[PDB]
């Protein structure tokens, strides 16, 4: 209504017309998710769609702190601070709404022990490491999301390291719908995702799921 909404296929346009579910992807440490912004997309969430999630962050999170020189303990407590402050905003707008916040928000390392989770993950996780396409596209992202937290150094190793987030959150951009128990359902995020396009490409031994889709929100 006050988005510009983008798709990455054409199928994605399909499931974004049934306005099943929607998945808010809210991001840590960057400029953009602020308390206005997330309270919009809740507000455009809850209006378009019948349901809607929201994705934080998972543990996974200190590996990029750490890439940006912090201590182990440092990027836990950073994390932690960060997670808990977008958990309240979060809370705050859904209860505005007139909607439970009970199995709403997510992050994605709660479902570390899902069967579902377990099974998309160690998929991925073997593709990493066979293929060495798929391994540099997951290195790129790993690049980009050092930059984008640059609020506050550069080397293969540290973006192997990084890696482990991408990694952790792929399964939600794959297949979302047996992991958040939905029928069909959208990751909505504000930018373009690379490794996506190369993913809907068949550029890789993985795929998106039909009923899984992803669309880019723009501010109008």
């Amino acid at each position: 209504q006050n988005f510009k909404v983008d798709f990455l296929t054409k199928n994605c346009k399909q499931i974004y017309q049934r306005k099943k579910h929607v998945i808010l992807g809210i991001s840590p440490f960057t400029s953009k998710y602020n308390e206005s912004y997330i309270r919009k997309i809740i507000q455009w969430a809850n209006s378009n769609f019948d349901d809607f999630s929201i994705l934080l962050a998972g543990e996974e999170s200190k590996n990029l702190l750490e890439c940006l020189g912090y201590s182990s303990s440092k990027a836990n407590q950073k994390v932690r601070k960060e997670i808990k402050r977008q958990i309240r905003f979060c809370e705050d707008e859904i209860i505005k709404c007139n909607k439970t916040i009970t199995n709403r928000i997510h992050r994605f390392s709660d479902f570390k022990n899902n069967i579902y989770y377990i099974d998309i993950y160690k998929t991925i996780v073997d593709q990493f490491n066979t293929d060495s396409n798929f391994k540099n596209s997951c290195l790129k992202m790993s690049l980009q999301a050092l930059q984008s937290k640059g609020k506050n150094e550069i080397t293969d190793e540290t973006l192997e390291y990084a890696a482990q987030y991408v990694l952790a959150e792929l399964p939600f951009f794959l297949n979302a719908n047996p992991i958040i128990n939905t029928q069909e359902t959208l990751m909505a995020y504000h930018a373009p995702w690379e490794l996506g396009t190369n993913i809907i490409n068949d550029q890789f031994n993985l795929k998106m799921n039909e009923k899984q889709g992803y669309i880019i929100l723009t501010e109008k």
